[PDB]
């Protein structure tokens, strides 16, 4: 097993996964906030105050109530003055012709701006196929969901094997995966996981909570995504902190 | 097997599956035009010239670069003048707290003008109980997506089987499927068919495609949903008239 850092120079590493690997080693975070709110200056606060203790942060653009794309360019800002990536967590799902449109264009310009997007792979390679005509010639990278955190998820087995070989079929352009645990046997892949609290619970329509040290530790993923166990606190700073402590050492004590 | 009109009074009808079966059968169109298109201003010039002919105008409000809620407004107005339901094509795919926020928020507040939207069911049935949080107090209704038109689709078998009892569960909000064939023995249930043109053939990244023939009158399914043999056409009246004539005898022709 190697360290984030050396993962950063695997001959096969993707250069936005270089970047991403090489900041958290550097920052200790391996933390990605899930910045689940609808103000603008909330998301830019939230960025420009959390951003020293996080590797990334995710967005959904398309539940900002004042969204422009001047907020976006603010975002990279912060992005770049704190080291961390942005991911867009749009869940491209539909046709390679429609998702390439999807990514490109419409008022978000999503590929204008996040470093990451995700999609699933149900629709099979073509919906990879469609946005790495944009992502290829924009830099960009993409992650497949291969596991979810819901209840009824039925992105298990044979469904999570077909994830696994789509991405290591397209590593020009996946770079990674949503998964609650390590899904792929080669280091140049992130695994990212949400579906993380320090307290055990759930929510009330389908989320289920597993704990820094499971997932990073026994389950051997690489970075969790945190929303509401920081959103909602009162001190979201300090909550960030503690998230990112419990990944860090979880990670550090995997390695030995 | 019951003609539209008469499934439009079934005792579990949905209200938004009665009102459109209901148009189906006055106007003879069982078509849905696909708008695959970037500028409102060619957006509503299909929609008022193709309306007539249409039982509903799937959008995908993202592409749209000149998108705005006015543009909605208008596009409501073309609606209600010539008897079509407005289907967005969103395909949320999220956990349940997160589509809530998709469907009723954002710029786009999907939820306030579109009478249908779509969910992947893969996530688990959150994802529904989510939409139906917003789309039940609106009146709206949801279908989900059990077959997909593209290559390598992993919506097969188990899967298949999963999405129709995930529907048949939620009956208060979800009225119907995208799917290749007749998936539900229910026929309160739709069936929308995209990946569907005259000529035999595919794109460049894995749609596939079927003949209205093929798809309403061997398979069984309700709709057709076509984008490009339409759009791309010179002629988008003379060509959505071919296809709602297909669509339709294939329609009669099964029931004899
Ligand atoms: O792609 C994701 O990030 C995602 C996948 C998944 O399996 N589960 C999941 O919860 N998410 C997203 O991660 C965040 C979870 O937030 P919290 O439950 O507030 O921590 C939400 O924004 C979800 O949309
Ligand atoms: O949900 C859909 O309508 C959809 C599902 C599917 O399995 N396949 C599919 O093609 N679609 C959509 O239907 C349209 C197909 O357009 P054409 O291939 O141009 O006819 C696109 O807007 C797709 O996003």
């Amino acid at each position: 097993e190697l360290s984030f850092g050396a993962r950063a120079e695997l001959p096969r590493i993707h250069p936005v996964a270089s970047k991403l690997l090489r900041l958290m080693q550097k920052k200790e975070t391996n933390l990605c906030l899930s910045a689940d709110v609808s103000l603008a200056r909330e998301l830019l606060q939230l960025a420009d105050a959390l951003g020293p203790s996080i590797c990334m942060l995710k967005t959904h653009v398309d539940i900002l109530n004042d969204f422009t794309l001047d907020v976006m360019k603010e975002l990279i800002t912060l992005a770049k003055c704190h080291e961390f990536l942005i991911f867009e967590d749009r869940k491209f799902a539909d046709i390679g012709n429609t998702v390439k449109k999807q990514y490109e264009g419409g008022i978000f310009k999503i590929a204008s701006w996040a470093d990451l997007v995700n999609a699933h792979v149900v629709p099979g390679s073509g919906v990879v196929k469609g946005l790495q005509e944009v992502g290829l010639p924009l830099h960009r990278g993409c992650l497949l969901i291969a596991e979810m955190s819901s209840t009824g998820s039925l992105a298990t087995g044979d469904y999570t094997r077909a994830a696994v070989r789509m991405a290591e079929e397209h590593s020009e352009f996946v770079v990674g995966f949503i998964s609650g645990s390590r899904v792929s046997m080669k280091p140049e892949f992130l695994h990212l996981t949400p579906g993380v609290q320090l307290e055990a619970g759930g929510d009330n329509l389908g989320q289920q909570y597993n704990s820094p040290q499971e997932v990073i530790g026994k389950r051997g993923s690489d970075i969790i995504i945190v929303g509401r166990g920081i959103i909602s606190a009162a001190d979201r700073l300090e909550a960030a902190e503690m998230y990112r402590k419990a990944a860090w050492e979880a990670y550090l004590s995997r390695l030995g």
